[PDB]
DNA sequence: GTCGTTAGTTGTGGGACTAAAGGATATCGTGAACCGAAAAATTAGTGTAACGGGTATCCCACAACGCTAG
């Protein structure tokens, strides 16, 4: 079996909004409090946060 | 000369807009006629009184002694 090293992703620092990082946190609950709840609330259902 | 690509518009669509109290509204237009459904009202029909013993209970009153002789 011929394998090959695994290539770590390459990413920059970037400043983000209040309201974005608000509407982007790990918890669906929180996010769904705050705005666009639709949104929030259809993402957390097809990704089954 | 011709076809796909990239970046910068441009128009269009979806999403935000303190906190506390309070918190009353007015709401058109009309076509007919018959049948069925069930909910309601009206009408038609039958009846006791004391007695025998014997005994369960009630209220209501009274008793539940003291002395002498063989």
């Amino acid at each position: 079996v011929t394998a090959r090293d695994a290539v770590a992703a390459t990413a920059t620092p970037i400043l983000q909004g209040i309201t974005r990082a608000s509407l982007q946190t790990k918890s669906f609950i929180s996010a769904a409090s705050f705005q666009e709840t639709t949104k929030v609330l259809n993402e957390a259902a097809v990704n089954g946060k």
